DNA sequence: CCATGCGCTGAC
DNA sequence: GTCAGCGCATGG
């Protein structure tokens, strides 16, 4: 993550649904505002959270009354992505996983936050010749909010992976705003190489195979993008093999194949996959944050959440728009 | 719960 | 024609 001097979200409150990690938390926390409330179902998740902040969020909002919760100015949510997701079998609405925004809508109308700020795949925009992006925006405009949304890379902000997702601001009508904008591009300087961890801690991950196929030369200089050098068996999902010298592909949260959830790099003479801490770090977390003890559940936690840097530089620009107001 | 072989879609 | 994907399906 990134230092924030200037604390524009100071005295505001918030709310992290579908908690996860806390990866909203962490961003919003920076910008000087508050949390008080959060839910996640998921057993794993709830323990890795308690480590870090040192509560239990609550359990399963489909049989939450949205009149007991607590009054806010900033809802936030990543919702779940299985049913849009280009990997999956693109159910959409008919999903049981794909109705949980109407949920979010359901709170909405009855505690009229002055900010919503969700967060998605970039299939999304895309999905059903883009019924689905519409439908969301009209049901925000019926509530009384304005809609705002773009798709964003990762590499743009300063974190080497390619993680295209996209982000939906929305602004309630009686404020005004007229001056809210995404944060403009910068040039990528750190590299898969800069992140990796001694030899010596990561001697277990090692995959040696006899199927293993070279189908290009390792690169000389380092470049803004993926460079896959070989792979193994068919060469699906997880059995693709990248140079360290350009950036990460996009980690997951139930993929498969030998090399599964972050794919396979060949480092200093060597194939094998990545560390835990090192799914922190290319994820933009600090080394202070607590992974959970179990590595199976670290992994799909790490594939399912946010890239904390992307989010601090659109927290900011969030404040600037709402402590602009001259006589 | 955990590990790993798959097979099709979208956007060039 | 080439390549990537906060995924699915089945074995123990
Ligand atoms: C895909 S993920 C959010 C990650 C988070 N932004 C981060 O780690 O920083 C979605 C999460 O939603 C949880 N979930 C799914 N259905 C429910 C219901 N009905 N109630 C509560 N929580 C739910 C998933 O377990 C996942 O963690």
């Amino acid at each position: 993550m990134i230092e924030i001097k200037d604390k524009q979200l100071t005295g505001l409150r918030f709310i992290d649904l579908f908690a996860g990690l806390g990866g909203f938390r962490l961003a919003l926390e920076s910008c000087g505002a508050e949390c008080v409330y959060s839910n996640e179902w998921d057993k794993y998740a709830q323990e890795v959270y308690e480590m870090n902040f040192g509560e239990k969020p609550e359990g399963d909002i489909t049989q939450v009354n949205e009149k007991t919760i607590p009054d806010h100015d900033i809802l936030c949510a990543g919702f779940p992505c299985q049913a849009f997701s280009i990997s999956g079998k693109q159910k959409g609405f008919e999903d049981s996983r794909g109705t949980l925004f109407f949920d979010i809508a359901r709170i909405v109308r009855e505690k009229k936050p002055k900010v919503v700020f969700m967060e998605n795949v970039k299939n999304f925009a895309s999905h059903d010749n883009g019924n689905t992006l519409e439908v969301v925006k009209n049901t925000m405009n019926e509530l009384d909010y304005s809609f705002h949304a773009k798709v964003l890379n990762a590499l743009d902000y300063g974190i080497p992976q390619k993680r295209e997702r996209i982000y939906m601001i929305c602004f309630r009508n009686d404020l005004n705003i007229q001056n809210f904008q995404f944060p403009k591009p910068f040039e990528l300087n750190t590299f898969v190489k800069d992140l990796l961890l001694p030899d010596s801690e990561v001697e277990h991950l090692v995959i040696d195979r006899k199927d293993l196929v070279m189908t290009n030369q390792e690169i000389e200089q380092t470049t803004p993008k993926t460079v896959r050098l070989g792979i193994v068996g068919k060469g699906g999902q997880g059995e693709r093999i990248y140079s360290t010298r350009g950036i990460a592909i996009t980690l997951s949260a139930y993929g498969g194949g030998i090399f599964a959830k972050t794919g396979g790099y060949l480092v200093n003479g060597k194939t094998r996959k990545l560390h835990p801490r090192e799914c922190a770090r290319v994820m933009g977390y600090p080394d202070s944050y607590k992974v959970h003890p179990s590595t199976s559940q670290a992994y799909k936690q790490f594939g399912n959440s946010v890239v904390i840097n992307v989010l601090q530089y659109i927290a900011y620009n969030i404040g600037s728009s709402l402590n602009f107001k001259p006589y």
